[PDB]
């Protein structure tokens, strides 16, 4: 194999205007328990859908991006009104 590189901190990403972004929400171990997944942006629901029946990843394609896409994002998995769990938060900054 070729070498790899990883840099920290990596929670804040730069994204060019007109880019297509893919957000991959994932829930190891517990995915079958939750029937909805939502992408939260800046404290409110941005996109949502039913979870995949047979994979543990749920993708949201966001593109082409503009300035409205700048913000903080997290994935929340839920069932009904009572149960929900959230991921870490990532920051996107869209640049022109």
């Amino acid at each position: 194999s070729l070498p790899d590189i990883t840099i920290f901190p990596n929670s804040s990403l730069m994204i060019s205007q007109g880019t297509f972004v893919t957000v991959v929400c994932s829930y190891s171990d517990k995915h079958d328990l939750y029937n909805m997944v939502r992408l939260e942006k800046d404290g409110s629901t941005f996109m949502e859908k039913s979870t995949e029946p047979y994979k543990t990843e749920d993708e949201f394609e966001i593109g082409p991006v503009n300035e409205t896409i700048t913000g903080h994002y997290s994935c929340i998995y839920s069932k009904g009104i009572t149960w929900s769990e959230r991921s870490k938060t990532l920051e996107l900054k869209v640049i022109k």
